[PDB]
């Protein structure tokens, strides 16, 4: 049946954790702080179907921002507006997760307040003196559920 | 727990028909198959926020076609290109499902095939001799996703 497919995919949300479903850094649709919006940028970004595109600066692990479609409806190719003047008109919140983060705890966190969305880092402890979160991808609400339905 | 509220809506994925969580007809944001996308219009649907746009024809019954967000990647609001020709050329499939219809087979007919967007509608057997199908709204997997991990 599918409901023991899901009942089953509950049970494992304990073990889980969010680095078991994420999409890694690498996989990851992103743009540049710096881009600017013009008829082609903004064209990339809706041929890619993805709603939430994440905003980095430098490298592609320092990621600054979060860009929703949403937020081109009223932009006007011909303006060249550049993508900071947007990220700091909407300013959609970033939200941060340990990798440890089990599947359940994340689903929690997903269901209340708005974000589908979370960037998944680590603490790296391997130094050089100081200890350093590194970012290792994303993970959405979506995926939680695809692996809550998903079949085996 | 988490798990406890996701096996119980598993468990009511049994009883429950696709009219119960629907989004009716008249809540759904729709377009009409004669329009142009222009700058408004092409913003109107953006600032939506819906991945996906029912296109009806005449009446806002009558549904021809489905318009993506991702259709308007390429497009250019000084050509004024009419609807037509979009969906002509992606021509999205159209899905329909009976109001009667059980969540967990729902389910099952989301996950097989690429379609998360179902048109709901049903047998209108009032005549007026030739009994007719009535479009009573839309529902996607999210729908039923949200029927599963919601609480009670
Ligand atoms: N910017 C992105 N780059 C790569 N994958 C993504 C991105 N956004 C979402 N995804 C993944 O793509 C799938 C669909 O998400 P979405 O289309 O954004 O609702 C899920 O598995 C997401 O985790
Ligand atoms: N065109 C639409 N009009 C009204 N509601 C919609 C439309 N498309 C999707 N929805 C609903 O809005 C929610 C989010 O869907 P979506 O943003 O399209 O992935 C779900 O409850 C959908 O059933």
């Amino acid at each position: 049946m599918e409901e023991l497919n899901i009942i089953q995919g509950a049970l494992e949300l304990r073990t889980k954790t969010v680095e078991d479903v994420m999409t890694p850094l690498r996989d990851c649709f992103m743009i540049t702080g710096e881009a600017i919006l013009d008829f082609n940028t903004m064209s990339e970004i809706m041929e890619s179907g993805y709603t939430r595109i994440p905003v980095f600066e430098g490298e592609r692990s320092n990621i600054v921002d979060l860009l929703f479609v949403k937020d081109l409806a009223f932009v006007d190719p011909d303006d060249c507006t550049p993508l900071k003047t947007i990220t700091k008109f909407y300013n959609h919140p970033l939200h941060f997760v340990f990798n440890d983060t089990k599947l359940d705890a994340m689903l929690e966190e997903f269901k209340k307040g708005k974000s589908h969305l979370a960037i998944v880092q680590r603490v790296n402890n391997e130094g050089e003196g100081d200890p350093f979160y590194e970012v290792l991808g994303i993970v959405t609400l979506e995926d939680v559920i695809e692996e809550i339905i998903k079949s085996e």
